[PDB]
């Protein structure tokens, strides 16, 4: 039990030798490691450095592994400490990732050599001009994508038909409503033509990508790969359908599955979380905040259920009740809790507005609760950015 | 329970503020001042149904109060509440 | 700017499906999906005018998404702001 | 733990805590955990220095802690069985 | 590497006077200014 005397700037540390000996590969655990800062007149090894960060050093010792930073000392000048007293890698990893860091990753296309070329071009924006002039060109190209979908919709193009005023809904007029546009071969609608140019692109991406790709093994792994393929799923399965169906009374059959596609048309706008930090970081945030964001729907529906009862019985003996039933009484209750209240729907006895003012006042509680946390969740992702 | 006093004196303080200046009118959506609680509550929560609204200047001054007292009043005993929660 | 940036994903996510989910209507509210940006923006700001409001089940299960969406999106940036300001 | 040449006692262990486990002993009761200490840490020394139970209790309480309860169907063979159920 | 200490109201600090040294300037660095 020789014990052995350890002074930092004149901060004195004592301990005894078998607890240094512990640990055989570290500097004060090294005879031959330690003896140059050996001082023979006073019996004591002596390191002219930073005093907060030894107590920590010398407990790790002590307790046989526990290395905690102090909470008063710097994480950079502990770490070179750690560094300095040669605790090894072994502990520094696990000490990091106890202070909150851990993460690496990577690996460019395996030789390659063009592989790992154009994987640079459609994977990392932060390489070249072109490469970064892609990432403009293939926004603009969503942007577009979406602007088109969304015209599609508006009646100054779409009343401008065969049957407008109601009189003869043509075969190719009632398939082009379902969709959106016009498919044909002649690309005579306007619609259908940008609506290719963009597929064509997103198709472009997808495949560059997914041939150019290292790791071919877990590319239907990444979401952002997940979004790619079904912003283009819709157009090829449609086209499938309105070829497999191409008579009025088959398009007919299968008409509600091509309209479910066109809905689905819409989740292209998903299509900018590559280009967007934010988008990526809101994403993160609700990955994080799943349970929290579930005891919101489920306050929610305890909520609504209870307001919709109340509300409905206490407007029940009316000839006016604006609640037929209770399930009829849930979108009032939503509508008031979350306070968008649209005034649609609204209780008229002294009892109904009673419970009316109950709902509106435990909807602001109940959504206040929950969102601090995921607000939380967002600020640790947004900032731990750099 | 705070919460719940202190929208009753805003409710009772605004419904009848409302009251009066909206009396002298043939289209008053204001008939008592126990009947502007409904309006009182429903613009302090900020819910607005809309289903009564002031139509005179004073009326639309003294909501105009009654709308910012109420965001200020939720405001005060929730973030308590909040924190028991976390 | 990320305000400004969610609001808009969610306007379009939105006004697409109320569209559609009230499309086959004859008293449908949303005559294309441009014109239900409006009640988006307005129901997500919670500022809700009821100026035009879903009517069939599918429009009013989307409302509610949208209300709640809202509610959450604008909560997030404003904390930050709001620390700035302080 | 007494060295007889320098007439002190000696224990390698955690200096931070320390400053409180006397403290105790000149205050006369007061068991207070360092601002600085992880409570980890400082418990394993209330037991180290052998203060007791009754001491530790105490601490664990004003540091936050502090329940403990059940007991399963007393006896029962059967009643406490179906209690495992329901 | 001769050492030098330093007494802050009993608080004990120690280093090397080339630490100080490094900085001319100071107080602890120059010895016609900590002499006293
Ligand atoms: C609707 C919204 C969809 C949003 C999709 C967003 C996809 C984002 C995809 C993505 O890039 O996620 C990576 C992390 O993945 C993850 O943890 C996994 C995240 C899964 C998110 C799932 C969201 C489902 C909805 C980021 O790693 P990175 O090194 O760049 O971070 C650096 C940073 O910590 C600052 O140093
Ligand atoms: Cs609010
Ligand atoms: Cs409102
Ligand atoms: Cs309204
Ligand atoms: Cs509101």
């Amino acid at each position: 039990s020789e014990r052995v005397v350890i002074n930092i700037s004149g901060l004195r540390f004592e301990t005894q030798l078998k607890t240094l000996a512990q640990f055989p590969e570290t500097l004060l655990g090294d005879p031959k490691k330690r003896m140059r800062y050996f001082d023979p007149l006073r019996n004591e090894y002596f390191f002219d450095r930073n005093r907060p960060s030894f107590d920590a050093i010398l407990y790790y010792y002590q307790s046989g592994g526990r290395l905690r930073r102090p909470v008063n000392v710097p994480l950079d000048i502990f770490s070179e400490e750690i560094r300095f007293y040669e605790l090894g890698e072994e502990a520094m990893e696990m000490f990091r990732e106890d202070e909150g860091y851990i993460k690496e990753e990577e690996r460019p296309l395996p030789e390659n050599e063009f592989q790992r070329q154009v994987w640079l071009l459609f994977e990392y924006p932060e390489s070249s001009g072109p490469a970064r002039i892609i990432a403009i060109v293939s926004v603009m190209v969503i942007l577009i994508s979406i602007v088109s979908f969304c015209l599609e919709t508006l009646p100054i193009f779409r009343d401008e038909n065969e049957d407008m005023h109601g009189g003869g809904v043509t075969f190719h007029t009632y398939s082009q409503s379902t969709i959106g546009y016009q498919q044909s071969t002649s690309f005579t609608d306007p619609f259908f033509i940008v609506e290719t140019l963009c597929i064509i692109w997103f198709s472009f991406e997808f495949l560059v990508r997914f041939f150019a790709c290292p790791s071919k093994a877990g590319f239907f792994t990444n979401i952002m790969n997940i979004i790619d393929i079904v912003a283009i799923i819709p157009y090829y399965v449609t086209i499938f359908l309105t070829e497999s169906n191409k008579s009025v009374l088959q398009f007919q059959n299968v008409r509600r599955v091509v309209q479910i596609f066109r809905i689905m048309r819409i989740l292209r706008i998903f299509k900018l979380s590559r280009h967007s930090k934010g988008l990526q970081i809101l994403g993160q945030t609700l990955k994080a905040s799943m349970r929290e964001l579930g005891l919101l729907i489920f306050f929610l529906f305890i909520g609504v259920i209870l307001f919709s009862s109340a509300v409905y019985f206490a407007e029940a003996d009316e000839r006016d009740s604006q609640f037929p039933s209770i399930p009829d009484a849930f979108w009032w209750a939503v509508v008031s809790m979350t306070t968008v209240g649209y005034g649609d729907m609204v209780p008229t006895t002294i009892g109904g507005k009673i419970v009316g003012s109950l709902c509106a006042i435990a909807g602001v509680l109940t959504i206040a609760l929950p969102v601090p946390v995921i607000v939380s969740n967002f600020n640790y992702f947004y900032h731990r950015e750099t």
